[PDB]
């Protein structure tokens, strides 16, 4: 059973050339027998027509498809774990974020439109840097001229990483006070206690400039939102989460510092995250917490949820590390059923609870069997 399409089907021979030449490429990884791929097929067909009218130039937007049953080598090459999967490429480079939005013609076309727009904000006067929103990260390029090899590298990097960080540009007499060294790039971390970080590589070198900028864009503890929730679950690690009100920035700072202090050993075993408690009231209900109880630290193993004792305890050395260790050892699961493990210097005896710890809430944000063919479980 195959459904006809006018979109280019990739195989082992043509894939590298087609992906490398396309400034932007949207690639549908599908299987004939996936009912969700089947429903997406006509929508993907019409979206490519809408986009090719808006973007008809030689290589500016290219829709393509991969039959993952016939080309299992290609599917594994791009770590396809579900159908349908919509990957975005840029000059052959696979973007971290997949399209996970609504499956409609308008939504797909809008995504391309948004991706093709200019993400860099041009500053008009250097006093805008003083008024800069320091809740976010910011990367600022000071250039002599927009028509330069230096800017074209910056432009390319910004196109890749705009969803991760705000990119700002300054030109001419506006930027000349900051260009005694020539063109330069500056990273401004969140908060007013962190000093600037300057890029000392060659701004004509894409690989090096991208690598330095990308390194600044990825926080140690990422914020989980509805937008990135699926992607975060696909990293296959349990969640260690700080639930906090958006305004209370000191709990986050405290949390990030202790993760950096104690949990570097746990880099590839548990995912460090923080979450706006008012947007995540329903997950908090799984553990019977409300924004009133925040800051709240919890683990979600994608089978159960466990609560950290008290946020203050994160100051006590070793406690946070121990909380992670107790997950992997099954101690957290045991202490729910039987109370805290007695020791000789600290036990009255708690009631036994035969029923299970709270169910996972972030499993609900993982790629769903109700809209994908899932390959992993
Ligand atoms: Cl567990």
């Amino acid at each position: 059973s195959h459904m006809a399409s006018e979109i280019t089907s990739l195989d082992t021979e043509n894939i590298d050339e087609i992906l490398n030449n396309a400034d932007v490429a949207l690639v549908n990884f599908y299987a004939d027998w996936c009912r969700f791929s089947q429903m997406l097929h006509p929508i993907f067909e019409e979206a490519s027509d809408v986009i090719k009218e808006e973007f008809p130039n030689e290589n500016q937007v290219v829709f393509a498809r991969v039959d993952c049953d016939q080309h299992s080598d290609i599917a594994q090459r791009y770590r396809i774990s579900k159908y349908p999967t919509l990957k975005l490429f840029r000059n052959g480079m696979m973007m971290k974020r997949e399209y996970r939005g609504q499956r409609s013609v308008k939504a797909l076309a809008d995504y391309i439109r948004q991706q093709k727009s200019d993400p860099i904000q041009e500053i008009r006067d250097l006093a805008e840097i003083t008024t800069l929103d320091r809740s976010k990260r910011n990367i600022i390029g000071y250039f002599e001229q927009k028509d330069s090899d230096n800017y074209r590298v910056f432009e390319r990097v910004a196109n890749i990483l705009h969803d991760d960080c705000a990119f700002l540009s300054a030109f001419g007499d506006v930027s000349k006070p900051e260009r005694y060294s020539g063109d330069n790039i500056i990273y401004k971390p969140p908060g007013h206690s962190a000093p600037d970080m300057v890029y000392l590589g060659a701004m004509t070198n894409f690989d090096v400039t991208y690598n330095w900028i990308q390194d600044k864009c990825v926080p140690l503890v990422r914020e989980i939102t509805f937008e990135n929730g699926e992607e975060l679950t696909e990293e296959g690690l349990p969640f260690l989460i700080l639930f906090h009100m958006k305004e209370d920035t000191e709990s986050l700072e405290i949390f990030q510092n202790e993760v950096a202090r104690q949990l570097i050993s746990e880099k590839g075993t548990i995912n460090f995250l923080h979450a706006d408690c008012d947007k995540f009231r329903h997950p908090l209900l799984h553990i019977q917490k409300t924004p009133a109880d925040c800051p709240v630290i919890a683990i979600d193993s994608f089978r159960h949820m466990y609560v950290f004792g008290d946020f203050k305890d994160v100051l006590i050395p070793g406690k946070l590390k121990q909380f992670v260790f107790d997950l992997h050892s099954g101690k957290l699961h045991r202490e729910f059923h039987h109370g805290p493990d007695p020791t000789d210097t600290a036990p009255e005896q708690a009631q036994d609870v035969a029923s299970s710890p709270p169910e996972s809430s972030f499993q609900k944000l993982a790629p769903s069997e109700y809209r994908y063919t899932l390959l992993r479980d």
